[PDB]
Formats: structure tokens, C-alpha cells, sequence
């Protein structure tokens, strides 16, 4: 199973659930462990994500917390697996014996799924003021990043991209888009947050990626991808990278 799935997942759900009052007894989970595995054996992790990929789609009233038998669990992982198949996803293949057993591909495969599914609404219930729209309308959530990343990309005087794997393996790109996307100052009251570019002459690939991600982290973005995951194109966590920073 992918090491690097399970790790990135590990940090983002640690950072979604925070300050959840319900999952205190497996929140932080240890990325470089397979705790993921075992601490999705109850149902209200998923639940729990579910609801932050689409609001409102399992009632809290329906989660059971306290007092866990087999039966009340078996009830919560039948309950994400009705309500994830739901809002999109192929769960067809699992069934909650399979997660109460805590299989890698099957957890990482319905993990993502839920995560790409709240990444992906951001970028489409959200713009209008922000872009025929009719026909940018009909662009997909992916052409549609390719697009605002372009875009940023030739306002700072960088060469486009065509893709978020083998284009970006150098952060030079990622670098430049940071740079355009953080806060100017200009708005309610966010304050403005000027990224350093030294590090996008670090010659070691490795190591602008590592300095391209400590810029990220100012914006509170370091997210999905490792220096290790930058540098290998690795589709789908760059994929998350971006559609966070959209996000």
C-alpha cells in the first residue's frame, strides 16, 4: 500500500480534526505508524470526514460515541459506507468488516475519495466573481486549477505547466504561485504574508522542495506532498497540494 498516501492522509486528518471533542481517544494519530489503520475501526473518523467533505450529510445525532460494542460500531461503518457512497464514491467493493479489519488499499482508496471529493467542491461551489463563464463553467475542477495555476503562473512571468507531476518535480513553478497567491493585506482583516524566494536557488531539487514547503507553511498549506513527493511527480498527492492552495 502506499506509505506516502497513508502518511499524507495521517497529517491532514490530524490537522481537519483537531479540535473534534469526539475523536480525542485516536486524534493525533502517528503517520509513520499504522495507527490510520486501526483508529478508522470504529466509524467516527469517517463519519466525522464525510460531513467536512459535505456538510450536513450524516446527522452528529447518528454517530454513536460512547459505549462502543460490536453491534454500535458495525452500525457507524455501515453508516459511512451508506452515506460515502452517497455523496460519490465508489465503496461497492467494501463492506464494514473490511474496515474493522483495517485493510491498507481499501482504507486509503475510501479515504481519498472522501478528501478529493471536499477538495474538488471548494474549487466548484465557489467562484462566479471569481473567473463565457457558462463555458468556464462547464471546465472540470482539475482543467479548471490547470487554469488559475496558468494564470498566476504567466503573471510572474514563469512558463506555464501542463501538469501537476512531471512539471512541478523542480518547485520552481510552486515557488512562483505561492508567491502570487499569498495574502496582499487587502480584505476584512487577513494580514498581508510575503514568502521568501531564496531556496528557488537551492540546486539540490530535494532541497528546494523542503524550502518551497516551508514557504507553504507560512500560508498554512503545507499539506499532501513531502520534498520526496514533489520531486517524484506523484499525481495524486500533488494534485491535493494544489487543489488545497485553491482551497
Amino acid at each position: 500500500y502506499s506509505e506516502e498516501e497513508k502518511y499524507a492522509f495521517v497529517n491532514w486528518i490530524n490537522k481537519a480534526l483537531e479540535n473534534d471533542p469526539d475523536c480525542r481517544h485516536v486524534i493525533p494519530m502517528n503517520p509513520n505508524t499504522d495507527d490510520l489503520f486501526k483508529a478508522v475501526g470504529d466509524g467516527i473518523v469517517l463519519c466525522k470526514m464525510i460531513n467536512l467533505s459535505v456538510p450536513d450529510t450524516i446527522d452528529e445525532r447518528a454517530i454513536n460515541k460512547k459505549k462502543l460494542t460490536p453491534f454500535i460500531i458495525q452500525e457507524n461503518l455501515n453508516l459511512a459506507l451508506n452515506s460515502a457512497s452517497a455523496i460519490g464514491c465508489h465503496v461497492v467493493n467494501i463492506g464494514a468488516e473490511d474496515l474493522r479489519a483495517g485493510k491498507p488499499h481499501l482504507v486509503l482508496g475510501l479515504l481519498w475519495q472522501i478528501i478529493k471529493i471536499g477538495l474538488f467542491a471548494d474549487i466548484e461551489l465557489s467562484r462566479n466573481e471569481a473567473l463565457t463563464l457558462e463555458e468556464l463553467m462547464k471546465l472540470s475542477p482539475e482543467e479548471l486549477l490547470l487554469r488559475w495555476a496558468n494564470f498566476h503562473l504567466e503573471n510572474s512571468g514563469w512558463q506555464k505547466i501542463n501538469n501537476f507531476s512531471a512539471d512541478i518535480k523542480d518547485s520552481k513553478a510552486y515557488f512562483h504561485l505561492l508567491n502570487q497567491i499569498a495574502p496582499k493585506g487587502q480584505k476584512e482583516g487577513e494580514p498581508r504574508i510575503d514568502i521568501n524566494m531564496s531556496g528557488f536557488n537551492e540546486t539540490d531539487d530535494l532541497k528546494r522542495a523542503e524550502s518551497m514547503l516551508q514557504q507553504a507553511d507560512k500560508l498554512g498549506c503545507r499539506q499532501f506532498v513531502t520534498p520526496a513527493d514533489v520531486v517524484s511527480g506523484n499525481p495524486k498527492l500533488n494534485l491535493a497540494f494544489v487543489a488545497n492552495l485553491f482551497n
